[PDB]
């Protein structure tokens, strides 16, 4: 076939019921995740080819960057609760990987302040039980597929994208293959 299990995707041994339709995992410490966000705009190109009625979910993970990795998962929960993902994603990636100016929770906080979220509003979110549960959801989703690497994408809790089995001479071609693969799995 043109799309083959073990080539552009793999199938989970143990499917996950009730899972988000399109579920993406990343870390601000993850170098390919940086590429996926800033150079390839994967999430965006996937969305544009996804059918209507389909929601996309993106979660942060703990297993990179130790203590700061965890702070970053809580900050992404904050971002999700306030709906400010699209204003903090780039400065978080660059602060962690490019300028290396994020070294503490306070520095993560500075990124939000500079993006215009109010101190009072950020700290209230940071400490809220709504953010606690949102952190819990991020962890449980990763645990459900026993995630040990990012970037990662899962479609309907059953299929996992396999970018290693796609061509990388051309960044544009890679992205479309990736997105078309998501769509095919979507329709499966």
């Amino acid at each position: 076939a043109q799309y083959e299990d073990g080539k552009q995707y793999t199938t989970l041994e143990k499917p996950v019921a009730g899972a988000p339709q399109v579920l993406e995992f990343f870390s601000f410490f993850c170098p390919h995740c940086y590429q996926f966000e800033e150079v390839l705009h994967i999430s965006d190109n996937v969305k544009k080819k996804l059918p209507e009625g389909v929601k996309m979910t993106k979660y942060h993970v703990n297993f990179m960057g130790g203590d700061l990795g965890k702070d970053l998962t809580q900050a992404w929960a904050v971002a999700m609760a306030l709906g400010v993902e699209d204003k903090v994603t780039v400065p978080l990636f660059e602060g962690v990987q490019k300028t290396q100016t994020i070294r503490s929770a306070s520095d993560i906080r500075d990124v939000f302040i500079n993006a215009g979220i109010k101190g009072e509003e950020y700290d209230a979110a940071w400490n809220s039980f709504v953010v606690k549960s949102l952190v819990a959801q991020q962890e449980k989703a990763a645990a459900d597929v026993q995630l040990r690497g990012v970037p990662a994408m899962f479609v309907n809790g059953k299929y996992q994208l396999n970018p290693q089995g796609m061509d990388t001479s051309n960044m544009d071609v890679f992205v479309q293959q990736y997105a078309d693969t998501v769509k095919y799995l979507s329709e499966k």
